[PDB]
RNA sequence: GAAAGAGUGCGUAAUAGCUCACUGGUCAAGUGAUUGUGCGCCGAUAAUGUAGCGGGGCUCAAGCACACCGCCGAAGCCGC
């Protein structure tokens, strides 16, 4: 019947994914897409079974429009009036990484899986990662013609 | 006569003056006015928390209109 991953089955990939001048949303997309693992054929919706990605130089992400001002990222502390809000803008020098993973992470899945998936994102502000000894791929955002 | 309006606005409370509509000039090609529309702007404004895209995010469109090319999709139809 159809293909079901045993137990040793799943083989992980550590691509970085270098975010200079790309757009938030492209990027978070694909790096959602080869975080979940949708690019292998041995995909299954049951299995965390996606790839490692690094995004470096997360500082560069390409905002369009005129979101660097007016969008906003709200959190609630759960106390009366407890509603604090950061633009792009602020939270781009603020401490930059999360913008990009908040993206990543309003693309998983909301449940138990998807916080499994979280962990294999590794964001960077800088240029340079510490994870060379994994030998990290470059990944390029392409697309496929139809 | 070109240029002088029973004199356009300020202000002199009235005049005056500042000016203007209106002819002379060096300049160097556009310049001003409507009507039919396609998309947008403002008017815009409530009380637990974003809160009038389902979310992330989207103008490098993932928005809109017109053509075209595929595909997904039900216990519908077909196949056994
Ligand atoms: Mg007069
Ligand atoms: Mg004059
Ligand atoms: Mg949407
Ligand atoms: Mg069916
Ligand atoms: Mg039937």
């Amino acid at each position: 019947p159809t293909y079901t991953p045993k137990a040793g089955d799943t083989t992980r990939s550590w691509y970085v994914i270098d975010a200079s001048d790309v757009v938030l949303g492209r990027l978070a997309s694909a790096a959602a897409t080869l975080l979940r693992g949708k690019h292998k054929p041995t995909f299954t919706p049951n299995v965390d079974g996606g790839d490692f990605v690094i995004v470096i130089n997360a500082d560069k992400i390409a905002v369009s429009g005129d979101k660097l001002t007016k969008k906003f990222a709200y959190r609630h502390s759960g106390y009366p009036g407890g509603l604090r809000k950061r633009t792009i803008g602020e939270l781009l020098e603020k401490h930059p990484t999360r913008v990009v993973e908040n993206a990543i992470i309003g693309m998983l899945p909301h449940n138990k899986l998807g916080r499994q998936i979280q962990k294999k994102l590794k964001v960077y502000a800088g240029p340079d990662h510490p994870h060379a000894a994994q030998q990290p791929i470059p990944f390029e955002i392409k697309q496929v013609a139809q």
